[PDB]
């Protein structure tokens, strides 16, 4: 029997400019305690949450990235430039780190 689990997501996204959308992950098939969540792109931290810090998001992203719902994020004022891979990284005890991936496509149409 598996002691560890898997990380599920809100799907790969097709969106239009100017819209808002929710990104979210969740653990499954493990009882591990989530101690931290990081939302990232390749070498960029968009948001972090843990008991000590609460939510922190860089002031450079404050108009684009909002915390929640839950351990997820809400992206605002989507642009074509937002297109790419987003990662939710969960630190957990005792299992360790799980990483989920969401691909976002933002279109002109």
């Amino acid at each position: 029997m598996m002691m560890t689990g898997t990380i599920e997501t809100t799907g790969n996204i097709s969106a239009e400019k100017g819209g808002s959308i929710i990104l979210q992950c969740h653990l499954s098939s493990t009882t591990a305690q989530v101690t931290q969540v990081n939302w990232e792109q390749q070498d960029q931290l968009l948001a972090i949450c843990n008991a000590d810090l609460g939510w922190h998001i860089s002031p450079s992203f404050k108009d684009r990235v909002a915390p929640g719902p839950g351990l997820g994020l809400t992206l605002q004022s989507l642009t074509v430039n937002d297109t790419g891979e987003y990662f939710c990284i969960y630190h957990t005890y005792p299992d360790g780190t799980y990483t989920g991936r969401i691909f976002l496509e933002v279109l002109e149409s």
